[PDB]
């Protein structure tokens, strides 16, 4: 049966790690990572998270299955985090949240629900986007189309091209929006541009799908949701796939949510029963540990206070590294203006390097970046900043 | 979109649960549960699991992503549990294991791998089987056909009718086998029958898919894989979906595995890359806590000794209840012969009640069982045994 199964290509983010590990050169730097890293080069367990795990160790009396949709307060809490504490969507019971294995899992559940219960045939993703986007929608049997987004010349959101590619793009098509900290560009719409897109979205009959993987990493917990919130005000229907992998450092516990909103309560319950039937035929019911940690933090005000500070420090570390990257570049002799880096948000940016400059830094120097020129600013430390910058000045 | 989504039909097993917590009238017995309960009626955390979780609290320094296929050690220990300590499959490197979200998640990733990389169009499951088998194979786009299994009259394995229905199965079809503790029947093949089914499988060209959700609950760890191991001896290729939800009490942490064996290592390496591509497009990589707990216990001889003892006592509790149920039925005055309960394995048996006898049992009060007649013997305690048997005698 398996004799003539072909190999499956190297994953563009994952494949680079092996290459790295296996290189065993001295002062090598990996900017191809997809995880926050602190000043010392590591990805620690948050203190709030370790305190909430001690609590669970002492209080759990059973590991009996969660409901198909998970922990209830996990769902109340992510609804307030996404839509704000007094949202009409919450008071009018127009939203339903299922706990899922990570943001990727929420995205696959949304895709299987849409494919099996709806007329959606196509989803529009930005060019560029996180490459596993195309694979979850394609696995569910959905066509993915690309809209323009980025200006390589100016390192900006070329809004006009985005709006023009989103023409025609039929009523009943899904448009996927990154809520904040665009991966791979770090270029986000302004609140005026989000409000325009929201208006255009209801004029055109699109179904907005927000991918929210990085809330809290651009400007703040509430600021980062204004885009979503501008759509949620004008739309009857909406889907949000969020992750708690980054803002809680819970990467391997698979903590995310898939939120469904419909015009009203009765319609969200009918549509959410089919979302649950899609979960049941995939993994049945969700991972409890990671999500229990999130519900314990978010609901205990001491713990939450400490988590918010831990998140603020992760956000400020990335902003320091963005200023220090372009300053050191100007100092070591960089030939080009790289100030756009300071404008961009979260852990990713396109460095503005050629595929051949990205192989030059791997081969010659210790520097590892994704072929696209995407670097992760959290991989830079005040310590490796000068050898990294000398190496890219050398390939400019 | 969503305006006219129809409600999903209530899940047979899970739908009874809410009717149960809505009754709240006094000495209600729920025998429709899918989990082990002890003499208290509780589903405890194993103390071996509490001990391994504290070790993880003290020793984890990161929650950074696992590989797509999960924890290594977890994979090796799963293969020795399944295939035995020195099996040629492990020494020839013919097997590859991916850590998965539960036994249901393993079934779904085997199903997407099979639907996307293979000529399989059908899977044969027994009649009866766990209701969710049809649904995960169907969500992957696979046809499920049914082979005969149970003898309603004699309460046995109708072997002649199973061989016969399986002659309709073509080469390149996957046949699904419950490894031990058949759900809902609890009727398992003898080793002589397993060996028959293996030989016949080799010459007719079936692809074996074993679902092993209860290893250790009928006889013992090794005794329970005896059937798997007869197929593994003569087959080039096979797939095993296993769960650690029941023998470890790790239900809501979603701990299972999917094992691929092929003719040789380079073939299973090429096919396993396609399996990992299917995982990546589903939930990206697996939940760490539960599998970390399984690998810690299995790795350490002290913890593994305590676990084996905890599994022994669960297995002996089910066996005592099977005995005490047919004895109490006898002395409470049952006019049917329930001897067959003693012969069956693990938590489930068909009681041999009609649809209208289980409805009246429930309404005329107390006892909740699946419409099918399926009873979970671990929901019976020495305390509720006589009123339960009272009510069953009352309806024959
Ligand atoms: C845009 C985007 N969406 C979804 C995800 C997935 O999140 P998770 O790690 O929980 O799968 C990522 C990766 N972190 C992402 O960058
Ligand atoms: C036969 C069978 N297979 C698979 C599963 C699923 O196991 P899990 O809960 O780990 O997904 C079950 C349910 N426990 C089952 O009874």
């Amino acid at each position: 049966m398996f004799e003539n199964i072909t190999a499956a290509p190297a994953d563009p983010i994952l494949g680079l790690a092996d290459l790295f590990r296996a290189d065993e050169r001295p002062g090598k730097i990996n900017l191809g990572i997809g995880v926050y890293k602190d000043e010392t080069g590591k990805t620690p367990v948050l203190t709030s998270v370790k305190k909430a795990e001690q609590y669970l160790l002492e209080n759990e009396t059973t590991k009996n299955y969660l409901g198909i949709d998970g922990i209830p307060e996990f769902g109340r809490c992510t609804q307030e985090l996404l839509f704000g504490k007094g949202s009409a969507l919450i008071n009018d019971k127009r939203a339903r949240t299922a706990q899922t294995p990570g943001g990727t899992g929420a995205l696959r559940v949304a895709a299987d629900f849409l494919a099996k219960n709806t007329s959606v045939k196509r989803v529009w993703v930005s060019n560029p986007s996180w490459p596993n986007h195309k694979s979850v929608f394609n696995s569910a049997g959905l066509e993915v189309r690309e809209y323009a987004y980025y200006d390589a010349e100016n390192h900006t959101l070329d809004f006009d091209a985005l709006i023009n590619s989103l023409n025609e793009a039929q009523a009943g098509d899904v448009v996927l929006f990154h809520g904040c900290c665009h991966n791979p560009t770090g270029i986000d719409p302004t609140l005026e541009q989000w409000q325009t897109l929201a208006q255009l979205s209801v004029e055109k009959g699109w179904l907005p799908l927000f991918d929210f993987a990085y809330q809290g990493f651009a400007r703040g917990l509430e600021e980062d949701a204004e885009g979503l919130r501008a759509f949620a005000a004008m739309h009857k229907e909406l889907i949000v796939a969020s992750s708690y992998s980054h803002n809680f450092g819970l990467y391997n516990e698979r903590v995310g949510a898939c939120t469904l909103v419909a015009a009203d309560s009765e319609t969200v319950d009918r549509a959410f029963s089919q979302m649950k039937a899609a979960i049941r035929a995939n993994y049945s019911n969700p991972p409890a540990h990671g999500a229990s940690v999130v519900a314990t933090i978010l609901s205990n005000d001491a713990l939450r206070a400490i988590w918010e500070q831990e998140l603020t420090d992760m956000r400020q570390r990335i902003q320091r590294m963005r200023q220090l990257f372009v300053n050191t570049l100007q100092e070591k002799g960089a030939n080009r203006d790289f100030s756009f880096i300071i404008k961009q948000n979260g852990m990713f940016s396109f460095s503005g390097l050629t595929k051949e400059q990205v192989l030059r830094l791997r081969e010659e120097f210790g520097v590892y970046a994704v072929a696209s020129g995407r670097v992760n600013v959290a991989g830079m430390t005040p310590d490796n900043m000068a050898p990294l910058c000398e190496a890219i000045v050398a390939v400019l």
